[PDB]
């Protein structure tokens, strides 16, 4: 929790999308270092020593730091991040005197985990939506490469073969695609009000087919 020691470090690791990590800057090294700022202003420290700086906006695309009054004292900082990054990475800062000796805070980002594969004949990949404003991610692999519908707006509903709109079950709910890794995200923003099941089908090129199974929780 509180960076209490000059000269010394405190570090923390957010390993999980959605995770969060707190520290304290305490009334005796109540500044923290990069000077704070909410939002889209938030800069964080890219080298133990804060000689180096950036945006956290192009560091970590997701994340939010928060202040708030501390404990023993100073500031309390929340740092949240939404969705982790491609690559493992670090973020710094110091707690020092007001308008300057000082401690340092290392936090590491795990890189993303990389999404569950479907890449075997009738194989069902069981994939859970539970919470607002989330997503699941899938990959068709191997020879099962074609995702089932292709069209976006469209998904099927544990049998797998009836075609319906996507938002006809889980309104503002959707899917997107990276063609190239055949990674397939399915978000959402607020849940259905009954729990659903969507089904899609990673296909080879003779049409059988490693099943995709999400369900999304009831709000």
């Amino acid at each position: 929790t509180s960076c209490e020691t000059e000269g010394s470090s405190i570090s923390f690791t957010v390993e999980k999308a959605g995770h969060v990590v707190r520290f304290n800057c305490p009334s005796t090294l109540e500044e923290i270092k990069p000077a704070y700022e909410a939002g889209d202003s938030t800069k964080v420290c890219t080298t133990a020593d804060c000689s180096n700086e950036a945006a956290l906006k192009d560091v970590l695309k997701s994340a939010s730091l928060a202040q708030a009054e501390g404990s023993s004292g100073g500031n309390d900082f929340t740092l949240t991040v939404d969705a982790l990054p491609e690559a493992e990475t670090s973020v710094f800062f110091l707690c020092q005197r007001t308008g300057a000796d000082k401690c340092g805070v290392h936090i590491l980002v795990k890189a993303a985990p990389q999404a569950p594969v479907c890449s075997a004949q009738d194989h069902t990949l069981e994939l859970q939506i539970t919470a607002a404003n989330s997503d699941t991610s899938f990959v068709c692999g191997g020879t099962f490469n074609v995702i089932k519908p292709a069209n976006a707006a469209k998904v099927l509903q544990d049998s797998c073969e009836t075609e319906v709109d996507l938002v006809s079950l889980v309104p503002h709910a959707s899917r997107s695609a990276l063609e190239q890794s055949g990674l397939i995200k399915l978000s959402v923003t607020d849940l259905p009000q009954q729990q659903q099941k969507l089904c899609y089908r990673c296909e080879d090129s003779s049409q059988k087919a490693c099943k995709v199974l999400v369900t999304v929780s009831a709000s």
